[PDB]
């Protein structure tokens, strides 16, 4: 693949820019999460100071204060001193010289700074892409827009270390590279692998629809050359780097007894959604997204799918469906999931008996299908992933900035659209059904129509959701997503992972970009919460219950998660064990 | 290369033998090592049975016992039974219905088994090779010798997991393939890099000798272009797998600060030896060895190596050298060692901080130079690993037999040439320099003329010989080698690395080869240690404190340590304490 292009992206000058963007990235939010406080240096308004574990080190920097804690520090600004001599910006001498500081055990950090080196190797990538401002991005299309992104979660510092790819799969498997992958398709034996469809689905007819009769024909051709019967065996996609690197060596036993069969590749192209390990269908859009099981460690999570939980998935999706239609306060908010509508799992009865639930060794070979957004467009629409709003261009504009201009209205006109869309549904799970979600940039895609939010659609449905009501009546296979989830914290769904974590970059974006005011932005979100309550007097109990308008509300640390177990950051049993909450934030909607 | 094709080695014919293979050297060895004592079953002689944890799954089969608790199972005989029915043989089965009766924990269990399932997949790629008898392999040549091997080391019995390598990489750098590798060449920073020269050698015509004028002024070309002064740079051949999977990220830094730059492929193409991570040239025979940092798991260790090691390494070789020389004793043996002659390393400051002494990210960027042994060869001379002798062909005949039979010596007569040149060593080497070695039959070439034995050679140098002596008189490059061992055990190097690791297996083979009577075997044994003693009653006092002769010795296991700690078998500060002894055994050269 050529062994010096491989490496072509790591030059000095793209390394000292990945190092400064990741450093005041991880001083904006690690002072955020209070793991220091930087001190007003000498005597100057805006700048600040951080000292390394000893003290003998400084990294001064300025910054700008904003809502909910925000550090807005300024790249240019950051410097390293030590015994009176500048010192290069070191991402790598910083996680080391903070080691005590932070929370990085012998055992952790060498692992972690193989995440950090793993990550800014990314933005050395994206850094050789060609420059594309917020109008090229919208005018590429939804893939271009996937691909098109270069932060990743906003909250943590070592976000997309994909720890397992080498160089050249890097390339290969990356979402930002955009390169095509084909599938690698297996046959797996009924005795050990299941087929769950959800509701409308039949297999003989799904797989000929994704595949193609002449393909289906030609696997059952592969499987019958070698004196094996099509019937007893159904069909998993996996990704290529889980089948070089471990199906095949630690699935041997299944391959060399035909438990699985290695078929071929797909003749349909995809591209890797920035999930890595979910795939769109360049090929054929209609069709559904395939999401792998990935062995491989990114963001505090290795990215493996759980069989088991695969038995239980189109179900929960199903139900959440018939939920959302039988319900006109979210109809009213055009809301819909993209539903993942299949799954496949093998049951690897030997590495079962030599595990317990909780191991990667179960996750290794699994697969779903999942709905496209596209065929469901009406004339004129777009897609976008909402990560898009907090993505800035080389000249500073946001693509939220470019879709306020695009669309003509009052700033606080089109938010009203997007919240309306976007964060209503969640108040209405949430109040009226208990139902939280995980809805960041990545699980959130928005459809467009001349430059205004129309509706929102979800997906990362089965894995994520949690019904908070141990006692509510479910069919059989939802019960799962039920939980215990303490009062105090049952509301962090919205606080956390909506407010601190998105809109508190989104507003501080758009009032650097002079687009809309802090103050302007956060009145916004109190309308369409009051425009919401006021509609639903019936739960005004629950209302006071859960006050969204609190003076205060826990600061929820989630690099400090990552930093203390970067392989699982929350055992998925206890979820709410592991998290670290130090203090409280203002909240801005007093 | 095509996804069909990489895993057609994977049938399951040859997944059946090779669990049949696999589990009766787990009978085998794992009886030697008192992890079950099979009980004689059915009243039938040679029939006997082991059962699993819960009881109820039985292992029946037969086996000739032999000298030192050797158990030679029949794979053919062996049977798996629950509830009154026949199962099939499944290593994978096996190890989990054994877990507790083996030492294995529920972190290891799962990481073994896929040590074991890559070693099954090894004997499937073995069995599509074409098949070679002895003769064929020993007309074949030096290399058809190493990558025609099949069993790998005797004892461990998950022996050849290279966990890290993706089928594809299985079949490009495994030694069993000897499929041709191009070494990836990088400039080093001063910096952070050291070469360090054994005597007579120096950097720059060491490398113009190994690359060739042409090619080191191209890459000097490179660095240039780069704005970079070759005077400060030197030269690192790293394995291929390691830069793509490993340097290229876990040293992302490096690569892009231009403290290394890719320099490109090697010109000569080399062939991997059976420690994977050590190539042959096969362009140039006569051109140095390169042992590379390959930071994959296999038998019980990360093969990555030492930066920090490097720096002692060619003294130490410079030193057993000049002592071989100067030591009529030893010269009589014909021994020479091939020295490691040159090496580098690379200290990663950032990761050494982030890191203790002992760490394999210490480890991940370092290569030596070893002479080859071939130009030292005289006319009708050849090269063998030692580990030929107990290589076994599709026909039943041993390299050991055909060596033998071509000879035209009785076996006894030929026996005791190679003792002469391999095993005197180690007893002038024990008794006059309290020094030991790893002399397994990787570690060991031999140099064969007319079917005998010549000469031995040694390898694998600096990482594992030994001075038992704390108080001993060396030069101060080489005393990190000294070491405090307990009275016992210090015989262990021989009683155990020689004697119950590697002659067991050959006496056990000569005489179910009919070519040689274990007794027989043992006596020759006996004879060369007195022919030693004898000749040097100056030492008596070490004799009788050190008795070869004594009626036991500790049973050293080796697949227990294995099971115990995959990952470190032993610690490299106390690699004693690791040792699990259990009980003894009788030594065959007692009543002899
Ligand atoms: N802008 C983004 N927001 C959230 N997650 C992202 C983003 N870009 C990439 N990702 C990755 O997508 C995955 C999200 O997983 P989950 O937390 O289950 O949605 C993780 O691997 C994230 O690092
Ligand atoms: N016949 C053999 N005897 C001993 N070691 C072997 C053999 N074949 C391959 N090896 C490998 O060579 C290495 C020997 O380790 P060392 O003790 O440093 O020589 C290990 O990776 C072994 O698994
Ligand atoms: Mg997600
Ligand atoms: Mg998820
Ligand atoms: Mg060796
Ligand atoms: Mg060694």
């Amino acid at each position: 693949m050529s062994l010096t292009d491989a490496v072509a992206h790591l030059s000095p000058e793209r390394w000292e820019e990945a190092n400064r963007l990741l450093v005041r990235k991880a001083l904006a939010e690690f002072a955020h999460e209070r793991l220091f406080t930087p001190e007003p240096a000498d005597g100057q308004d805006g700048r600040y100071v951080v000292r390394s574990d000893d003290g003998l080190t400084s990294y001064r920097f300025t910054a700008v204060r904003r809502a909910l804690d925000h550090w807005q520090v300024d790249a240019g600004s950051i410097t390293r001193t030590r015994d009176g001599a500048e010192l290069p910006l070191a991402a790598l001498d910083f996680f080391i010289e903070l080691r005590h500081t932070l929370g990085l055990s012998d055992e952790i950090l060498p692992v972690y700074l193989e995440e950090i080196s793993s990550t800014l190797s990314g933005t050395c990538y994206k850094l050789t892409k060609p420059q594309v401002t917020a109008a090229g991005l919208l005018e590429g299309g939804f893939q271009a827009l996937e691909s098109g992104m270069t932060e990743g979660h906003p909250c943590f510092v070592a976000n997309n270390g994909r720890l397992g790819f080498g160089v050249d799969e890097y390339l290969a498997y990356a979402p930002e590279t955009a390169h095509p992958v084909r599938l690698v398709w297996l046959a797996a034996h009924r005795s050990r692998a299941a087929f769950t469809a959800g509701a409308g689905i039949d297999y003989a007819s799904f797989v000929r629809q994704e595949l193609g009769e002449e393909t289906v024909e030609r696997f059952d051709g592969v499987l019958r050359g070698r004196g094996l019967d099509p019937a007893d065996y159904l069909l998993i996609p996996v990704h290529p780097w889980q089948w070089w690197n471990k199906l095949s060596v630690t699935f041997a036993a299944e391959v060399a007894r035909q438990n699985l069969v290695c078929l071929g590749e797909s003749d349909d192209e995809y591209l890797a959604q920035q999930s890595i390990r979910t795939f769109f269908n360049a090929t054929h859009p209609e069709k559904h997204y395939v999401k792998t099981a990935l062995s491989v460690l990114n963001m505090g999570f290795m990215r493996g799918l759980s069989a088991a939980y695969m038995e239980a998935t189109p179900a929960i999706n199903d139900w959440l469906d018939r939920l959302i239609d039988n319900d006109p306060v979210l109809k009213s908010t055009g809301l819909s999931i993209i539903r993942e509508r299949a799954a496949v799992g093998y049951r690897h009865l030997e590495y079962e008996a030599a595990t317990d639930r909780y191991s990667p060794y179960r996750k290794m070979l699994a697969a779903l299908w999942r709905e496209s957004p596209v065929p469901a467009l009406r004339d004129g629409e777009s897609l976008t992933t909402m990560a898009a709003l907090v993505h800035v261009d080389h000249e500073g504009r946001s693509v939220a900035g470019e879709l306020i201009a695009r669309s003509g209205l009052a700033p606080t006109a089109w938010l009203r659209h997007y919240l309306r869309a976007y964060y209503t549904p969640l108040l209405h799970s949430f109040y009226a059904y208990d139902l939280a979600f995980m809805p960041h940039g990545e699980n959130t895609i928005l459809v467009l129509k001349d430059g205004v939010v129309q509706r929102a659609v979800y997906k990362d449905i089965a894995e994520e959701i949690v019904v908070m009501d141990p006692d509510a009546v479910l069919p059989p296979e939802v019960r799962r997503v039920r939980a215990e989830v303490p009062e105090d914290m049952k509301l962090l769904s919205i606080f956390t992972d909506v407010f601190d974590c998105f809109f508190r970059f989104l507003a501080a974006g758009l009032a650097t970009e002079e687009v809309l005011a802090e103050d302007d932005f956060w009145r916004t979100v109190a309308e369409v919460t009051r425009e919401y309550q006021e509609a639903h007097p019936e739960l005004d109990d629950r209302f006071r219950q859960y006050d969204l308008f609190a003076p205060e509300f826990a600061l929820s640390c989630l690099n400090r998660l990552q930093l203390r177990d970067n392989r699982q950051m929350v055992d998925l049993a206890d979820p709410s064990a592991a998290l670290q909450l130090v203090g409280t934030l203002r909240n801005p909607l007093a």
